[PDB]
Order: structure tokens, then sequence, then C-alpha cells
């Protein structure tokens, strides 16, 4: 039901420079595996959840231009997909929960855009961005703590990480403005 308010036109307006790898239809298809996403709480809670998910993705993926880390210098579990899913344990855990061979074929996240979207929704639900943003009271700042707390929260003003945190708040509050919903007071971390 969230596609009532994040329509194809809204999505395209939010992501005008997206790589064509990423499609609205893939996000819709990925979201059907998590029916609680975008359907939890009041209509305004649902709007905030979509704005928070996609606002965080806008920062993590550079406006849906990021598919995979360009010059990785670690192992095979370098960042892929719109939340830059990284590290062996995340690929193993996500692969098990999604029923995907991400441990042995992590390239799937960069090859298949529905898989890519599913890894972003998996993180959002399993690591509980979903619970933070749909709680009464809601916490956008709690979604930032969960995604990338260790680099962006609790950082001084003017620092690199604090700037990234502020970008998340900017995108979230812009997306809430499109939807006509109050973003809530608990924005920054």
């Amino acid at each position: 039901s969230w596609t009532s308010f994040v329509t194809p036109a809204v999505f395209e307006g939010w992501f005008p420079n997206r790589n064509p790898f990423y499609t609205y239809d893939g996000l819709v298809s990925a979201s059907n595996g998590y029916p609680e996403f975008g359907t939890t709480g009041s209509l305004d809670d649902q709007k905030r959840e979509l704005a928070a998910f996609l606002g965080n993705i806008n920062q993590a993926s550079g406006g849906l231009q990021f598919i995979q880390e360009q010059n990785p210098q670690s192992d095979q579990y370098y960042g892929r997909g719109p939340i830059q899913l990284s590290w062996n344990y995340n690929y193993g855990e996500a692969g098990a929960d999604l029923g995907l061979d991400l441990l042995n074929n992590p390239d799937l996240v960069a090859q298949d855009s529905t898989v890519a979207w599913r890894t972003a929704l998996w993180f959002w639900m399993k690591r509980d961005c979903h619970g933070a943003i749909t709680a009464s009271p809601p916490s956008f700042s709690g979604t930032i703590r969960i995604i990338n707390g260790g680099l962006e929260c609790n950082q001084p003003a003017g620092s690199i990480g604090n700037m990234q945190m502020e970008n998340r708040v900017t995108y979230y509050t812009q997306f809430c403005q499109t939807l006509g919903v109050d973003p809530g007071t608990d924005l920054r971390c």
C-alpha cells in the first residue's frame, strides 16, 4: 500500500540521476518479501518509513549511482548494492535470511538489482531501522545509529562523519516534504 504515496513519479523525482540498474519495480518486488515495510503504524508513520529508507539510501548510494566498490582492497565482501553491504558476516547472515548464496557468490548483489534491493531491505528490517522509525515516538536518528553509527553519529560539527549524518537528515526531511508528512523531532545523532 505504500506505493500509493511513493509512486513511480515520486521515486523518479527523488532519484533523477539513478543508474538504470536500479528500478522502482525492483524495489517494489523486493519489498513484497517484507510486507511490514511501509505498512506499519499510521499513514504518516508509513510515509516517514519510506522517506527514511530512501533518504538513507540516497546518502549510501549517491543517488542510486553506487552498485559496487570500485577499487576494493579487502576481500570478496566489499560494498555492493544501495546500502554498500559489506563484510563476510553480513553476506553470510543476509544470504541465509534471504535464501541467497551470497556467502559463495557475493557478486550476485551487484549483478541482480532485485537482490541488491533485497539486501538493503534485509538490513533495514533485520537490524531494525524499521522498528526505530515506526516506533511511537519515531526516531530517524535511530536509523542513522543502526546504519553507520560508528562513523557518522557522535561526531563533531564540521567533521566528515557529522556532514554525512546531516546529509541523511537533509534527504529524509526533503522526502518527507514531498509526502507532506512531519519528519519528527528526533533527527540527528
